[PDB]
């Protein structure tokens, strides 16, 4: 089998993608935060603490004639953004773009914290790292692509984001269409739970390629791209005016600024970001000063290569019996 689902930007910053899922029978549809970086499928729902609901769309078991309460379990996750979210969980079937698991496990939301509430556009989030991660207790689940991967015509998932611009989750396939060149295939250590690879370096506009490895995460889950300090800091000393903002919580620039591109290497292989994927607008409504998608990662303990990078690239998550990871221009 194989699905095929459009993933839209939730916002003209692009700040985060939401995916259509079907739950239930008959069909609940949810717009769901596919997530690399967690494993958890979780959704707002008819048992969420109602002052918590702010215009989601929510899952109700009971309409269900296929949920069946998972007798005993919870759930309870906190996300790098210092969000969080809990509750009870279900079994039900879930479909993305055609492609279905009977049986998965559905957390509904009892609580979820307030920058959840104050987005109205994610009604709850797909996780999409390996199993080893889900939070629920006290038997663990199975992510989606993890329950489907058997079924699938090739155990793999892949993410082709746009930028301000629709794109592309495929289960079970790979859309030779959809990048130009080869795909460059990468190691992956499964051993934090994450799609964790090294990068063979980096670039800065035209500049020269410095050849460093940088272990990250490829997180669709998480919007800018976090690097070390040293790579953050030349990439920003490029553009005038820029500088790192404590009270704003990180490099900022001149709105009227035009950014040099980055470079990322996927072995011998290079992905280029324009330089528009980096601008994140302004730091409040109306400033001139606007907020950057290349941070520093000091102050988290891992890099992540989140959306700016995963949308300039057609990207592979193979869930073969070694997972590796696939990198294309497109
Ligand atoms: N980096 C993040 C932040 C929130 C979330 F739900 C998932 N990932």
């Amino acid at each position: 089998s194989t699905g095929s689902a459009t993933t839209t930007p939730i916002d003209s910053l692009d700040d985060a993608y939401i995916t259509p899922v079907q739950i239930g029978t008959p069909a609940q549809t949810l717009n769901l935060d596919f997530d690399t970086g967690s494993s958890d499928l979780w959704v707002f729902s008819s048992e969420t603490t109602a002052s918590e609901v702010d215009g989601q769309t929510i899952y109700t078991p009971s309409k269900s004639t296929t949920a069946k309460l998972l007798s005993g379990a919870t759930w309870s996750i906190s996300y790098g953004d210092g969000s969080s979210s809990s509750g009870d969980v279900y079994t039900d079937t879930v479909s993305v773009g055609g492609l279905t698991v009977t049986g998965q496990a559905v957390e509904s939301a009892k609580k979820v914290s307030s920058s959840f509430t104050e987005d109205s556009t994610i009604d709850g989030l797909l996780g999409l790292a390996f199993s080893t991660l889900n939070t629920v207790s006290p038997t663990q689940q199975k992510t989606f692509f993890d329950n489907a991967k058997a079924s699938l015509d090739s155990p793999v998932f892949t993410a082709d984001l746009g930028y301000h611009a629709p794109g592309t989750y495929n289960f079970g396939f790979i859309d030779t269409t959809a990048y130009t060149g080869s795909i460059t295939y990468t190691a992956v250590s499964t051993k934090q739970g994450f799609w964790e690879w090294t990068s063979t370096g980096y670039a800065v506009g035209s500049g020269t390629f410095k050849s460093t490895s940088i272990d990250g995460i490829a997180d669709t889950g998480t919007t800018l791209l976090y690097l070390p300090a040293t790579v953050v800091s030349a990439y920003w000393a490029q553009v005038s005016g820029a500088k790192s903002s404590s009270s704003v919580g990180g490099y900022v620039f001149p709105c009227s600024a035009t950014l040099p591109s980055f470079t990322f290497g996927v072995g011998s292989a290079r992905i280029v970001i324009p330089g528009d994927y980096i601008d994140f607008g302004p730091i409040s409504t109306g400033s001139s000063s606007c907020f950057g998608g290349i941070q520093s990662s000091a102050g988290i303990g891992i890099n992540i290569f989140g959306d700016v990078a995963l949308k300039a690239a057609f990207v592979v998550f193979n869930g073969a019996t070694t997972p590796t990871l696939g990198f294309a221009s497109k």
